[PDB]
């Protein structure tokens, strides 16, 4: 599996619920972490930064070392542009992802996708294409309305049902490792 | 027949010749004056201005006057997203363009598309849906190659040869100024 985590950089996430977003990261990689399994990250806001690919990964699989010297963003949130670059530039073969892999991609948002030149429908059907499996965490009250949720029903691969996790904060993203985790696993064993 | 022009803005022109381009515009949108016509004006760089709708025009269908007051935006060029809002808002029905009308959209630009979210298949394929006959002018050496001009055809209708024209300074702009003229009268006689 070519797992890779989109990660939600917004300077509308307080230094230490980044720095809580930052940990959940480190730790499912550490727990989702097979032999053949690759990771890759990449931050977004208005700003689009490549922490690394699966293709380093491998020369250097080690979730805490490559975690931790991350830097927030704190910009707006452009979602459908990160996701487009990250089926573009992630999944791609001079990256190290492996052609017979399953993809993988997991979301970490804060809001609403604000400003954005691209829809969900200019990422999302050539994301389905190549087929991209998503997972989206949503966290924060934003994500309470009636209309939020849609939003996050949306990235999501379908029955959404399972695939997003609406949590309430950063410190609650602890309360789905597990399950997140058991989801992906299931899916190669 | 609802007609708009999309004018770039972008810093490579300089302030004489965006007013020579700006001197274009005017002249063409009195030549092609008759009681059914609109026009709606657009400048784009990296940002994007709305100078005038069509229900506004018909608040002052004075071209000169209603083109004396545009500034340069300077920004860089992204003239997909361009084509966007040129088709989301300006041809919208709220901004005055009328439902059984042709619509017509002259390109004016001397650069290629950069640092731009989308591609022109993320609109061209809109324009061609909702019945928009694209002109592409394309000023400069920019365009100066077996290239670059390949932007020209991708943006305008088909067949290539006539809705496009490129012309080395803006200076010069006034040689296609009549065959653009007649052009748009056959549209509708």
């Amino acid at each position: 599996s070519d797992i890779a985590f989109l990660i939600d950089g917004s300077g509308s996430i307080i230094p230490h619920d980044f720095r809580r977003m930052k940990e959940f990261v480190s730790t499912v990689m550490e727990q989702l972490k097979k032999s053949k399994t690759l990771f890759s990250l990449m931050q977004y806001s208005e700003e689009f930064r490549i922490h690394f690919t699966f293709k380093e990964f491998q020369n250097n699989p080690n979730p805490r070392s490559l975690v931790k010297p991350i830097t927030q963003l704190l910009g707006r949130t452009h979602t459908a542009t990160g996701i487009r670059k990250v089926v573009r530039e992630l999944f791609n073969i001079t990256n190290g992802a492996r052609k017979n892999a399953f993809k993988i991609l997991v979301v970490i948002t804060d809001g609403e996708k604000f400003g954005d030149p691209l829809g969900y429908e200019d990422v999302i059907p050539e994301a389905d294409r190549e087929g991209v499996i998503r997972y989206v965490i949503g966290v924060g009250d934003a994500f309470r309305s009636e209309k939020s949720r849609q939003e996050l029903n949306t990235i999501a691969s379908k029955p959404p049902r399972d695939h997003v996790f609406q949590v309430n904060n950063f410190e609650a993203l602890k309360t789905i490792q597990n399950q997140l985790r058991e989801k992906i696993f299931a899916i190669e064993g």
